[PDB]
């Protein structure tokens, strides 16, 4: 049944992947392909298929009515028809390549390679269109504890993509933390510092003096605007963390952990939107760092949690490399006795 649904995606994909925006007034034909491979594929194509393609789905491809609409409403159905093929020459691949394990879909717009930073399929953020993006909603003891990536990648389409999510998933806080010097050796986009417009999304963020004199947090207060819609995020940037390293001392972890959790903190209990008002956390990989705040975070709602069990369940919800590095996990605990003491 695949020798079907991969030659018959051989070949109607570069039909797609070779298009213009009036040459859009093979996509039923794909589509059919597609159902009848319909695991750990189908989900990565099921993804894919449901990204909206002119407030539809690209598997309707109400379209008809839509077409019919201007050259440039067009324009940006095609393109994101381009992007949508080229993931799926990645199943062409899987197939030809004849699946226990698929990172979702990452649109180009991931810093690093899901063959060295995974995203786990089934946690990864996806905005109001179904546009995925290289995001995890870490979860513990299944309940979501943060949104977890890695550095946004410096593109206009990554940029946008990330500001979206903050103001779609009302993150309750950007906590980032790459030190000045690293961002300052890899080119990491200091995005909330200044004013920038990443596509529909406008983003200003201006330091809070009063909440940054610390030596060792920069606190700043961003506001996003799309459209109509409004909001206001907290960012917390550490200074004070090397890569690869735990924090000078426990303390500064406990501090650091008390202000991410009192900068925002809301998002009810139980929620049906589970995925909603909880921090944005990222360093460089959204896995090291990231991985021990997040913990750190677990530990301070409740410090009686299973730190082996918090790493294992942040494994499963973003992937193998979260929390690696036992320096790190060693002050975990060093923090927890100190919550239980």
């Amino acid at each position: 049944l695949l020798d079907i649904a991969l030659k018959g995606l051989k070949r109607t994909l570069p039909q797609l992947e070779q298009m213009d925006g009036n040459s859009l007034r093979p996509l039923r034909s794909l589509m059919t392909n597609l159902q009848n491979l319909n695991k750990q594929l189908n989900d990565y194509v099921t993804t894919l298929t449901n990204i909206q393609v002119g407030v539809a789905r690209f598997s309707q491809w109400e379209v008809e009515r839509w077409v019919d609409a201007s050259t440039h409403e067009l324009t940006q159905a095609v393109k994101k028809i381009h992007v949508i093929a080229k993931e799926l020459k990645n199943v062409t691949a899987e197939l030809e390549k004849i699946p226990q394990t698929m990172s979702g879909p990452t649109l180009g717009l991931a810093r690093f390679a899901v063959s060295s930073i995974p995203i786990n399929q089934q946690t990864q953020v996806k905005l109001s269109d179904g546009m995925p993006v290289p995001v995890n909603t870490l979860t513990f003891d299944g309940k979501p504890v943060a949104l977890a990536g890695s550095y946004p990648k410096n593109t206009p389409d990554a940029l946008e993509a990330h500001m979206k999510m903050l103001l779609e998933k009302e993150c309750s806080c950007l906590v980032v933390l790459t030190s000045e010097d690293q961002m300052q050796a890899k080119q990491l986009p200091p995005y909330f510092r200044g004013s920038y417009t990443f596509g529909e999304v406008h983003t200003n963020s201006q330091k809070v003096s009063s909440a940054s004199q610390g030596e060792a947090i920069d606190q700043y207060n961003m506001q996003l605007s799309c459209g109509e819609k409004r909001y206001t995020i907290p960012v917390l940037h550490v200074k004070n963390w090397p890569d690869h390293q735990p924090l000078p001392s426990t303390d500064q972890l406990e501090y650091l952990a008390d202000r991410v959790k009192n900068s925002n903190q809301n998002g009810a209990p139980g929620r049906s939107s589970s995925d909603k008002h909880l921090p944005m956390i990222h360093c460089l990989g959204g896995v090291g760092r990231t991985g021990t705040m997040a913990a750190a975070l677990v530990l301070k709602d409740n410090p009686h949690s299973n730190l082996e069990q918090v790493r294992a369940d942040f494994r499963d919800s973003r992937n193998n490399r979260m929390l690696e590095d036992a320096s790190q996990f060693v002050q975990l605990k060093a923090m927890q006795a100190q919550l239980l003491m």
